[PDB]
RNA sequence: GCCUAAAAGCAGCCAUCAAUUGAGAAAGCGUUAAAGCUCAACAAAUUCACCAACAUAAUCCCAAAAACUAAUAACAAACUC
């Protein structure tokens, strides 16, 4: 009652040729990596680091008010801390 | 994500990102651990809503009573006329 045993048998090549936890199924096919010509641009036309901010957001858009809402939630959170009940 | 027999928002430590118009890796109850009951977010309305209240002694309680007819009243000394 563990994980799969089967994790990185090369590590230092393997890995960068294909990812092998992809394959589900007993019968072992990994998928290539198919090379930076076949995913679309969106894949790397997003945030891969640290998320944005709510004085770096425009108020008129949905995500600004999406945040403020996700703080408003942790400053009523921060405030009920004190629940005696 | 780690630790743990188990740590599923909730012994604990670190992150606290992500779709939906909209729901915190979760502010309180609950389970050994789950489950389950709530809180905050949308959609449904919108009276006001922050703190303030706390026992008793011994022979027998201790004037009786009275919320509205006009009050800078009146009655009241060895004071003063
Ligand atoms: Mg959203
Ligand atoms: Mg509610
Ligand atoms: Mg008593
Ligand atoms: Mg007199």
């Amino acid at each position: 009652e563990a994980l799969k045993d089967p994790e990185v048998c090369t590590d230092p090549f393997r890995l960068t040729t294909h990812a092998m936890g992809v394959n589900i199924y007993k019968e072992g096919q990994d998928v290539v990596l198919k090379p930076d010509s076949e995913y679309p641009e969106w894949l790397f036309e997003m945030n891969v680091g640290p998320p944005k901010k709510l004085e770096e957001l425009d108020p008129e858009t949905r995500e600004y008010w999406r945040l403020l809402r996700k703080h408003n939630i942790w400053r009523h959170n921060r405030l009920s801390k004190n629940r005696k009940f």
